[PDB]
């Protein structure tokens, strides 16, 4: 018997999560060779991030740290050609990037992915500067788009003592408010590796320290309700847990969110069987109990944010990260994450130098892409619960919110419902009492074509996701189910079903 029989808990929320709870993350890396910052003037990629807002977009990774603003430092051709195209036209409109510096910039990068993917596993760690002009792409790329830039600060700037030298954050705050650029900020990125990666221990409370600092400096900049998020932890084994910590008791004060990091799997060790397993996503769990644990025992309250997350650290797992299989981590992390408090997730990586990225080298959608979209469209801020009767509720993983209200063709007291199948088969999922005769709309997808779930093209309900052209998504188009039909979900896969009129007054 593969039908399995729902209960829905709807009295009230468990939590609010932001509206830009599903947000992204471009790599700091993109700026190691600022050149590489002008492929972001692509109206492609604008159309495809449009579609995610509204989001916070992050600016940030091991980079951060290794990343000096220089008001002074010299153009490239690449740049002052993006730039004198831009001249009198609304660049949010209109802006593109010269054929002949796409062309040219498209044809380096692959060379310049392999580059940053192999800084990773390299044991050496260099400095670069980064322009004015690098930074106006960036805000202009995520202003356009609808987005909400959060840019990391170097941490690893420090006096004779080690505190935290904040001149140079100071030239670019100063640089910032004399653009009017409405930004917020972090200071360094997985600090519980700075040993490992720079030779330099700073301990937490001396972060601390430098958190209310960088704080100090936003209250007096021009935009004085900035906000300031930190302080982006690693995945939180023991001592990356004291750390943090220690980092709350000393400047959890000044934060307006606590920032910590994620990743299932090493990119390097995965394996297709790892993405389908249930236990690597249950690990997660372990995870978020340990960050709520330190957070409570010190800023109770707090919110907890996901500042950097994927399938794999490394880059991703090669031709696993970037497939239909990639999915269910990605909507599992977002489901539980909602489900337990966290109040905003960036996915690592928007665009940029991995296979984990929501969109590729060409700025076609990944399958995780069109997970996003429809995740952004259909599911509201408002988090329900729902449980499957029987104890194999490990590989039928449910979970439910209020509808999104901005969505049209939906309405107040609406509840949509997302699910993953993780069995060999299909299942068939009955809904409770008072949601058994009602209109739904199911949102099934499923990988295309020959190579099944490592696929990178997917369908929604039987018919192929692409973009319709450049300035252009498509409809998303449901599927009415017969009402107090059950519903089903063939095996391997995922799916959104909104059910409508539900009439529950939580979602109101
Ligand atoms: C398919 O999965 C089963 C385990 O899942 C159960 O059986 C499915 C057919 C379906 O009825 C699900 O809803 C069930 O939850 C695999 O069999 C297990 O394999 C493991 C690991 O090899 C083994 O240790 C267990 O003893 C097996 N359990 C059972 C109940 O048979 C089965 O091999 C899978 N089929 C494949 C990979 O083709
Ligand atoms: C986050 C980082 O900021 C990004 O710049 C990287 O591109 C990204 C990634 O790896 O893809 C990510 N880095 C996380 C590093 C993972 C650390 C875990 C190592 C565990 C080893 N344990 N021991 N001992
Ligand atoms: C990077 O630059 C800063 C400031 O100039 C310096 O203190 C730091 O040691 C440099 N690190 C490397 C690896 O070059
Ligand atoms: C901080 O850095 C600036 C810019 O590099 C440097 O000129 C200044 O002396 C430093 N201050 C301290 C206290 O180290
Ligand atoms: C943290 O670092 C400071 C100096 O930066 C040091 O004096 C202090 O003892 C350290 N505290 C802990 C708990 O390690």
């Amino acid at each position: 018997q593969d039908v399995v029989d729902l209960d829905f808990f709807t009295q009230e929320p468990l939590h609010l999560v932001s509206p830009s709870f599903l947000s992204v993350t471009i790599d700091a890396n993109l700026a190691t060779d600022p050149r590489f910052l002008i492929l972001l003037g692509s109206p492609k990629l604008r159309t495809l991030a449009r579609g995610l807002s509204p989001a916070y977009l992050r600016f940030g990774g091991t980079k951060t740290d290794f990343l000096i603003f220089d008001p002074k430092k010299e153009s490239t051709f690449e740049e002052r050609s993006y730039w004198q195209s831009q001249v009198n036209q609304d660049i949010c409109k209109y802006g593109s990037i010269p054929p002949d510096v796409e062309e040219k910039l498209r044809l380096e990068w692959p060379y310049q992915e392999q580059l940053l993917l192999r800084e990773h596993y390299q044991k050496k760690f260099k400095n670069s500067t980064y322009s004015r002009s690098s930074v106006d792409v960036l805000y202009t790329f995520a202003n356009c788009s609808g987005l909400d830039l959060i840019f990391g600060l170097n941490a690893l700037l420090r006096t004779a003592d080690l505190q935290w030298n904040s001149s140079n954050a100071q030239l670019l705050l100063d640089y910032c408010s004399s653009k009017g650029y409405n930004i917020s900020w972090e200071l360094g990125n997985e600090p519980n590796s700075f040993l490992k990666k720079a030779d330099i221990f700073i301990n937490g409370s001396q972060l601390g320290e430098d958190f209310i600092q960088l704080h100090k400096l936003l209250r007096k900049s021009t935009f004085k309700n900035a906000k300031l998020y930190g302080p982006d932890v690693g995945q939180p084994r023991r001592k990356t847990a004291k750390m943090l910590k220690s980092f709350l008791k000393a400047g959890g004060e000044v934060i307006d969110s606590v920032t910590w990091h994620h990743y299932y799997l090493n990119g390097r060790t995965a394996t297709r069987e790892d993405f389908l397993n249930p236990d690597v996503l249950d690990i997660f769990i372990s995870s978020v109990q340990k960050v709520f644990q330190v957070v409570e025992s010190t800023r109770p309250g707090k919110k907890v944010w996901l500042g950097e997350t994927s399938s794999a650290y490394g880059g991703g797992a090669p031709l696993l990260s970037d497939t239909f299989a990639a999915g269910f981590m990605w909507l599992d992390k977002l489901g539980l994450s909602a489900r337990m408090g966290i109040e905003v997730v960036m996915r690592q990586v928007f665009f940029g130098a991995g296979n984990y990225h929501l969109v590729d080298e060409n700025f076609d959608p990944l399958p995780d892409y069109w997970l996003s979209l429809l995740f952004k469209k259909l599911v509201g801020t408002k988090v329900l619960m729902a449980s499957v009767q029987g104890s194999k509720r490990r590989k039928l993983r449910v979970y439910l919110h209020c509808t999104n209200t901005d969505n049209p063709r939906y309405k107040e007291g609406d509840l949509t419902l997302y699910a993953i199948n993780l069995h060999n088969v299909t299942k068939y999922l009955r809904l409770p009492y008072p949601f058994s005769n009602k209109q739904v709309d199911k949102y099934l997808l499923r990988p295309l074509g020959p190579h099944g779930l490592l696929s990178k093209s997917v369908q929604l309900n039987g018919l192929t996701l692409k973009m319709v052209d450049d300035q252009t998504l498509p409809p998303l188009m449901e599927k009415p189910l017969r009402p107090g039909s059950s519903l089903g979900l063939p095996a391997f896969s995922y799916s959104f079903f909104v059910i409508r009129n539900a009439k529950v007054a939580a979602c109101i």
